[PDB]
């Protein structure tokens, strides 16, 4: 029997920082401090205008937000008529941010997700992170040269370059309201170092003692999706447009708007430590494939379907694992891990397995990646 996905309106995007959609503002060859950094590359777009709200947020307070951005580019004027940069801002805690830093209905599948997932497993121009018995030394080189410059690789880094920054200043400024760049840093295929704005996000008030203790957040970030096309995938977004940016295409240069994908939004300290600990994607995916290569012969299995998608596969999958992290993904990846080796059983031909089936599809509820893994299983069923 197949599983049972539940009815209602579309999924919609509830990962902490946009994934295929983002945008980056880099500058080549720059040194080091975050707000430095970002300033420089907002100084190489040229094509800001007065912001607006172009999709609302059905359930926020929307002036909030777009004050909250004008705030931001505000005081990011300001920190530039000072003699020296400061090494970090904390922004004036106004009633636009005050009410933004605070101070379960069953979706459908819809495609955007396994879109998400389609672009983590592809290469990208530029290289996210570079390479660190002998048996397992190759091993480790190869796999590297196939996932360095994988997009979910991009993820990885831009995850732990996130968490990092938003943990630290958790700690080390518990009652600002400091302003967080969101940063990462690659290699283009000319060798030249690169460092990448996706936006902002500002953090609340973080005096967390426990693990689970939460800080709220604002998040700012660069798009040239239009959220029209897709609105479901946006419900808990208000998106502004913020400039116009002129494009080279082969068809001449065209015009296209900037946006400002804007949320509040939320992490623990834990899920902070784990963000931290992203890289360990690279070495849990790595360890599955020499798992496959430990069957029969290392040479063989990257020089000769094909094993850089497998590698770029495991890896997205590993990824999006922690970028989507649940108890529902937990629940549902242990429980039809069981009903998978009952089925498998039967190339052979507790009572009934109808006790199992309401385990695993009691965790289909609204999650965007369980609900895609659900899917995935069903198609291995029905095979």
């Amino acid at each position: 029997r197949p599983l049972r996905l539940p009815n209602g309106p579309p999924c919609s995007q509830r990962s902490k920082f946009l994934l295929m959609d983002a945008l980056k503002l880099s500058i080549e060859d720059p040194e080091g401090i975050p707000l430095y950094d970002a300033i420089k590359c907002m100084k190489t777009f040229f094509g800001w205008k007065e912001p607006n709200i172009i999709k609302p947020h059905e359930k926020g307070i929307n002036p909030n937000y777009l004050l909250t951005w004008k705030q931001v580019l505000a005081e990011l004027q300001d920190i530039e008529n000072e003699e020296k940069i400061p090494r970090t801002k904390n922004m004036k805690k106004t009633s636009q941010l005050k009410w933004a830093l605070g101070e379960p209905e069953p979706r459908s599948l819809a495609c955007w997700i396994q879109n998400e997932f389609n672009k983590a497993c592809e290469l990208t121009d530029s290289s996210w992170v570079e390479l660190d018995e002998h048996i397992a030394s190759m091993r480790r080189n190869y796999f590297t040269a196939e996932v360095s410059h994988c997009r979910a690789t991009e993820y990885i880094m831009k995850g732990v370059y996130i968490n990092t920054a938003l943990l630290n200043a958790s700690c080390a400024a518990m009652d600002d309201f400091q302003l967080i760049p969101m940063i990462s840093k690659c290699r283009t295929k000319e060798g030249r170092r690169k460092t990448n704005l996706y936006g902002f996000i500002i953090k609340g008030r973080s005096h967390l003692r426990n693990d689970t203790d939460v800080v709220n957040f604002v998040s700012m970030e660069f798009s040239l999706t239009d959220p029209r096309l897709e609105p479901h995938k946006w419900e808990k977004y208000c998106v502004l447009e913020i400039g116009d940016m002129l494009l080279r295409t082969a068809v001449g240069q065209v015009s296209r708007p900037m946006f400002l994908y804007v949320r509040t939004n939320g992490t623990s300290k834990i899920k902070m430590k784990w963000g931290m600990e992203m890289r360990r994607c690279l070495l849990q995916s790595l360890q599955q494939i020499e798992s496959m290569i430990e069957a029969e012969l290392t040479k063989e299995f990257f020089e000769n379907g094909s094993i850089g998608k497998v590698c770029r596969t495991l890896l997205a999958k590993s990824v999006f694992n922690s970028l989507y992290a649940s108890p529902q993904l937990e629940g549902f990846s242990a429980e039809s891990r069981k009903l998978l080796l009952i089925v498998q059983a039967l190339r052979d031909n507790t009572f009934d397995l109808e006790g199992l089936y309401e385990a695993i599809e009691e965790c289909l509820i609204n999650d965007p990646w369980v609900l895609l893994n659900a899917s995935w299983f069903n198609s291995f069923l029905t095979h």
